[PDB]
């Protein structure tokens, strides 16, 4: 139910064209994953605008920075095997990173965890970039803190913490307005 134009209205900064290729892919994955009232729309459009720059980015850019090069052989991203830092960064509107988290977003997305570890660039395709965030919204238990209008555990459970919580906020403030 949700325009284009009503899209563009809080990502002021995207293109036409990601708001062409993204709009109703959101429209199709949101529905789907039951984010499907005006607080959990707007809420999860919001973290969705500074999480990939205004759809901008479905992929970390690399450098290797000193954070990215200790991607590298992390147990908790389950990077057991040479190569899989890089080709595990992160990917998707929401960026997943890490061997074992592709694994389980491609089991829950494809029916098989081996199809985003074979081809990892799947994960940045608008397709599964899209369908990939809107998964981790519904399976982190994020429609019900949106229902109780807890943007700030929202934000710890998507980024870990409060990085760019102003940013967050200036995207729900126009959602609100725009969507309400
Ligand atoms: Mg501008
Ligand atoms: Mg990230």
């Amino acid at each position: 139910d949700i325009t284009n134009e009503q899209l563009a209205a809080i990502m002021t900064n995207a293109r036409k064209t990601g708001i062409d290729v993204f709009a109703p892919l959101l429209r199709k994955y949101m529905e789907q994953y039951e984010i499907n009232t005006p607080i959990r729309i707007s809420m999860f459009l919001s973290q969705i605008a500074h999480e990939s720059g205004e759809l901008r980015y479905t992929r970390e850019i690399w450098g290797p920075t000193d954070a990215q090069r200790r991607y590298e052989k992390r147990i908790d991203l389950g990077n057991l095997h040479v190569g899989d830092g890089k080709k595990f960064m992160g990917r998707g509107l929401i960026q997943i990173t890490g061997r074992a988290n592709y694994a389980a977003c491609s089991l829950a997305l494809t029916g098989s965890p081996d199809t985003f570890l074979d081809n990892p660039e799947l994960l940045s395709t608008p397709k599964y970039a899209t369908e990939s965030a809107c998964w981790f919204w519904y399976d982190r238990g994020l429609n019900e803190l949106a229902d109780s209008e807890d943007f700030q555990r929202i934000t710890k459970r998507i980024n870990g913490g409060l990085n760019g919580l102003e940013s967050r906020i200036k995207f729900f403030e126009r959602a609100k307005k725009n969507l309400a």
